[PDB]
Parts: structure tokens; C-alpha cells; sequence
């Protein structure tokens, strides 16, 4: 920066910049690259506190340690003060970082490592993967000293030495014959006695099993609910509440049929046996569309076989991966795009499972980290869509709703299991050949299909990836996505990620390859996992799209919430409107 004979000498970084005090033009010859000078000035903005010695400045530039407030950090440390795993700053889950290159580009926010662009006083910090914890300072070693920013106190798992373990075996029959003194709901609200007026009135009018033990006030399961035991409470009529227990991790897989012998070879097509749909709900209370659910009028009723229907056969050579293409119009009559009231913003997806009931993920209504809190007049639904940019009045309908029921056991803290939410249509949609509810299978039907070798059909518009993650380069495609996802068995599913595979979830997706990231993070928030049944000639919904692990880290599968256990729960809502 002086000694004009040194102006005959082209400036260097390590020379004029660190040790001397290089100008921006000196720094410029001293780095050439524009991004190099960008990072250079970001550091020097954060590294005036470490200008000298050269070790201080170099350690502040590199960022593999903590200097000053540590916003210059660029190391590998992905562990907070309390030890909660760091959230990737590209993934908006759990806590959506509005802080990126748009707000404070200098901090140069990395893949998963801690970052302090918004100048938190706690030192370098990272969004905690825990939804109950937004940020947290990390154990970032101080530049020039054997000191980390925070003493390492990881969140150790619960100690089993201080907890009294229950030695009761996990209750079968879904708590039908439970005898314990638990007379309060899952979260502690006490259940009324069955001798009370409302509980007795509900037992008299309902088809509650007599063999199921009807105790004074304890929550029971006389209707054969698969979600667990339950009870009614006083207040608004029809209120239902579970009473959580030591329920086993139960899946439809572990039941051995008494009619399907050991002859599993050469899958046999149904011999002129069209299944009579034994209706499970009453048409007066559940509404229309029950009997003829899940049939495309222009495809199955018109005898038109779609291109990718034959691709559901697992007998394909190695089951070659199917890429979702420009779908035919109206192949998904029950999918609904849930937009925000104003402005028109594609927020979530939902399933029109009946003529007056809509199933959507509870995440579409409440998630504390993203600050979403919805009322009745804050959302609109659009049913029968093919392209979002056009309102094709020729097919779709624009609707509002009138009531929404939140699943009581919605626990967003740990794993978003039981991601359940029901909605009632304010304006019933006139029947059409392009709109049709999808059937909800029973346990036996789902078990048969999983044992029938039919691959599922996953529908989505690609909003899942952009909602969960913020990668740039692949905007929203202009056509609907429909893919044939084979069912993944439980072992590879559990081994794929550290998130517990809860009792209400199963697997789906392709098997990933080395270097070739699959399409497991395609779809919409709150979407259904649809499958085809050659045994019933109809389509079924089995899973709800939950938070996918394929969006955060490479090579992950799809994990989705069980829905075939909802039937006994479903009645619990419709009697709230059938009284
Ligand atoms: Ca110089
Ligand atoms: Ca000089
Ligand atoms: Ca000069
Ligand atoms: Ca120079
Ligand atoms: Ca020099
Ligand atoms: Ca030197």
C-alpha cells in the first residue's frame, strides 16, 4: 500500500491484505475473483476485531473457529449448546430461515453448519432441528484459544435409571378390554363417567360392543377404533378424546390370513369376480359418493387404460424407475389445491375423500416455527385442477369451507405423526365425471394389496420440495406429476433415517442410486398416497404425505402417515353433524 517500487510488484493477498493493509484494488489483484473480494470484505467487516496478529486475522477469515461474535464461522461444527442437531439452512423445516443471501449475504450460510447472519449475541448458532427450538449457539472453538463458544452440554436421552418402567405387556385388541384406572384423556382432561347423562345417551344410541367392558369412567373402545381407546367429554356435543397408553407399534403387515394359503406364485387375475362394495358408512350421515368411490368415469368406466397403469406391476425387469410425466387430464378427481385466502398462493394439498369431507395434514393449519395459524376465512380450496396458472372453468371448482376439525393428538414436537385434519365443505360440489371420492381401504384390503404386488400411485405438483426446502434451480413445473412408487419394506425404511417410524406410518418410494438423487421429494403438502386394487377395480388412499427425509439429505425414502385406521374416527366427526 506504499513504497511505489512495490507498485512495480503486483499485490498479493497474504502479503498486502493480511500482514499489511491492502486496498480494494490491491485486494483485487490479490484475489482476482469477484467472489473472493466479496468474501474478503465480509471477513474484514467481521475481522476488524482480529486485524492483528496475522494468526488472528487468518483464523477470522477461514471461519473454522470463532472470532468476535463468530458470524465469520465457516467450519464443520453442527452441534449446538444443548446438543440438538443442526437444521439445514436450505430446508425451511423445522424453522424457516428468512436469513440468507437476500438479507445478510456476508455470513455465507453453509450446508448445515451453524451461521449467525442476523447477528445473534450468543455467538455462532444454528437452527435446531427441533421445532420447539428455533436457534441455538454452537460449540464453536474460539480463534486463537482452546475455548469453544459454549461448554458442551448435549441433550442426553432420558435416563432409564430414574424412571419406573411399566411391566405391563402392550395391550392387544386396541384396548377393547382395558381395565386400568386411566379416566383422563391423552393430555389430562378427565373423561366423564359412563353413568353420566351424555355418556349413557351416547352408549344407548351407538352400536357399541357389549363384550367390550363398559367401566364407570375409563376410556374404552367398543366401536373397534384402531387409533386407540377413547371417550366422550362434556361441552360441545360429539367431542371425542383418546387416552394414550402403551400401544404396540402395529402395522397392517403382521396379520396372517386364514383364507390365503401358501401358494404365492404366478399372481392370478380375478376370475370374473367384481367386488360388491359393502358400504361401511350410512349414506344419510356420511353423504353421497360412498358406494361408487375411486372409479374414474372416463378411464375405468369408459374402458380406457392409462399409460402408467401397467407400470404398477412389480413383474417388470428390476422395476425400472418411472419418471413422472405430463399427466392426462383429470386422472386425479379427488386431489384439491389449498390456496391461501389472499393473495392466491399455492400452500397445501388435500384429498376430497367424500362428497362433504376433506382430509388434510394438520401441518397445513398449525406449525409454530413457520408461524401459520389459520381460521375459517383464511383459506380457499380448488378441486379438479390440472394447471395452477389457468382457472379452467371447464373442469375445476373453486370452493370455501365452513368447519375444520383438528386431530387432538397432533404433536408437532417430535415427528408429526397423526398428521390428521378434517374439513367440511361449505358448498357441496355438483356431481361430475371429473370429480370423484377415493375409497378408504380396510385392514384386510390393505394387507391383501401389500400381498398382491401392486405399486402405489403418488400424485403431486412438486410443492413439497419448495415448501420444505429452498434449493434454487428447479422452479415450479407447469404440469401435474404422477409417479408409480413401489412399497418399501420396514427394515430399509427404518435404516434410512433416525426419525422413528411411528405406528401410524409406512414407507413408499424408489430405491435411491449412487449419485442419482431420486424423485422421493416430489409432491404436495398433505397429499394422499393412492394405490390401485385389481381385486376391487377401484383406487384406495393409504398414506398422507408427511415431512419427507429426501428433501433434507440425499438418498432418503418416503415416509407417510397411515390412514386406513380412520374409519371409526371418521364416524366420530359425522355424528357431530348428524345429530
Ligand atoms: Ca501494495
Ligand atoms: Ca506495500
Ligand atoms: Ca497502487
Ligand atoms: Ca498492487
Ligand atoms: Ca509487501
Ligand atoms: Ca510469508
Amino acid at each position: 500500500a506504499n513504497t511505489f517500487l512495490e507498485e512495480v510488484r503486483k499485490g498479493n493477498l497474504e502479503r498486502e491484505c493480511v500482514e499489511e493493509t491492502c486496498s480494494y484494488e490491491e485486494a483485487f489483484e490479490a484475489l482476482e475473483s469477484s467472489t473472493a473480494t466479496d468474501v474478503f470484505w465480509a471477513k474484514y467487516t467481521a475481522c476488524e476485531t482480529a486485524r492483528t496478529p496475522r494468526d488472528k486475522l487468518a483464523a477470522c477469515l477461514e471461519g473454522n473457529c470463532a472470532e468476535g461474535l463468530g458470524t465469520n464461522y465457516r467450519g464443520h461444527v453442527n452441534i449446538t449448546r444443548s446438543g440438538i442437531e443442526c437444521q439445514l439452512w436450505r430446508s425451511r423445516y423445522p424453522h424457516k430461515p428468512e436469513i440468507n443471501s437476500t438479507t445478510h449475504p456476508g455470513a455465507d450460510l453453509q450446508e448445515n453448519f451453524c451461521r449467525n447472519p442476523d447477528s445473534s449475541t450468543t455467538g455462532p448458532w444454528c437452527y435446531t432441528t427441533d421445532p420447539t427450538v428455533r436457534r441455538q449457539e454452537c460449540s464453536i472453538p474460539v480463534c486463537g484459544q482452546d475455548q469453544v463458544t459454549v461448554a458442551m452440554t448435549p441433550r442426553s436421552e432420558g435416563s432409564s435409571v430414574n424412571l419406573s418402567p411399566p411391566l405391563e405387556q402392550c395391550v392387544p385388541d386396541r384396548g377393547q378390554q382395558y381395565q386400568g384406572r386411566l379416566a383422563v384423556t391423552t393430555h389430562g382432561l378427565p373423561c366423564l363417567a359412563w353413568a353420566s347423562a351424555q355418556a349413557k345417551a351416547l352408549s344407548k344410541h351407538q352400536d357399541f360392543n357389549s363384550a367390550v367392558q363398559l367401566v364407570e369412567n375409563f376410556c374404552r373402545n367398543p366401536d373397534g377404533d384402531e387409533e386407540g381407546v377413547w371417550c366422550y367429554v362434556a361441552g360441545k356435543p360429539g367431542d371425542f378424546g383418546y387416552c394414550d397408553l402403551n400401544y404396540c407399534e402395529e402395522a397392517v403387515e403382521e396379520e396372517t390370513g386364514d383364507g390365503l394359503d401358501e401358494d404365492s406364485d404366478r399372481a392370478i387375475e380375478g376370475r370374473t369376480a367384481t367386488s360388491e362394495y359393502q358400504t361401511f358408512f350410512n349414506p344419510r350421515t356420511f353423504g353421497s359418493g360412498e358406494a361408487d368411490c375411486g372409479l374414474r368415469p372416463l378411464f375405468e368406466k369408459k374402458s380406457l387404460e392409462d399409460k402408467t397403469e401397467r407400470e404398477l406391476l412389480e413383474s417388470y425387469i428390476d422395476g425400472r424407475i418411472v419418471e413422472g410425466s405430463d399427466a392426462e387430464i383429470g386422472m386425479s378427481p379427488w386431489q384439491v389445491m389449498l390456496f391461501r385466502k389472499s393473495p392466491q398462493e399455492l400452500l397445501c394439498g388435500a384429498s376430497l375423500i367424500s362428497d362433504r369431507w376433506v382430509l388434510t395434514a394438520a401441518h397445513c393449519l398449525l406449525y409454530p416455527p413457520w408461524d401459520k395459524n389459520f381460521t375459517e376465512n383464511d383459506l380457499l380450496v380448488r378441486i379438479g385442477k390440472h394447471s395452477r396458472t389457468r382457472y379452467e372453468r371447464n373442469i375445476e371448482k373453486i370452493s370455501m369451507l365452513e368447519k375444520i376439525y383438528i386431530h387432538p393428538r397432533y404433536n408437532w414436537r417430535e415427528n408429526l405423526d397423526r398428521d390428521i385434519a378434517l374439513m367440511k365443505l361449505k358448498k357441496p360440489v355438483a356431481f361430475s365425471d371429473y370429480i370423484h371420492p377415493v375409497c378408504l381401504p380396510d385392514r384386510e384390503t390393505a394387507a391383501s394389496l401389500l400381498q398382491a404386488g401392486y405399486k402405489g400411485r403418488v400424485t403431486g405438483w412438486g410443492n413439497l420440495k419448495e415448501t420444505w426446502t429452498a434449493n434454487v434451480g428447479k422452479g415450479q413445473p407447469s404440469v401435474l406429476q404422477v409417479v408409480n412408487l413401489p412399497i418399501v419394506e420396514r427394515p430399509v425404511c427404518k435404516d434410512s433415517t433416525r426419525i422413528r417410524i411411528t405406528d401410524n406410518m409406512f414407507c413408499a418410494g424408489y430405491k435411491p442410486d449412487e449419485g442419482k438423487r431420486g424423485d422421493a421429494c416430489e409432491g404436495d403438502s398433505g397429499g394422499p398416497f393412492v394405490m390401485k386394487s385389481p381385486f376391487n377395480n377401484r383406487w384406495y388412499q393409504m398414506g398422507i404425505v408427511s415431512w419427507g427425509e429426501g428433501c433434507d439429505r440425499d438418498g432418503k425414502y418416503g415416509f407417510y402417515t397411515h390412514v386406513f385406521r380412520l374409519k371409526k374416527w371418521i364416524q366420530k366427526v359425522i355424528d357431530q353433524f348428524g345429530e
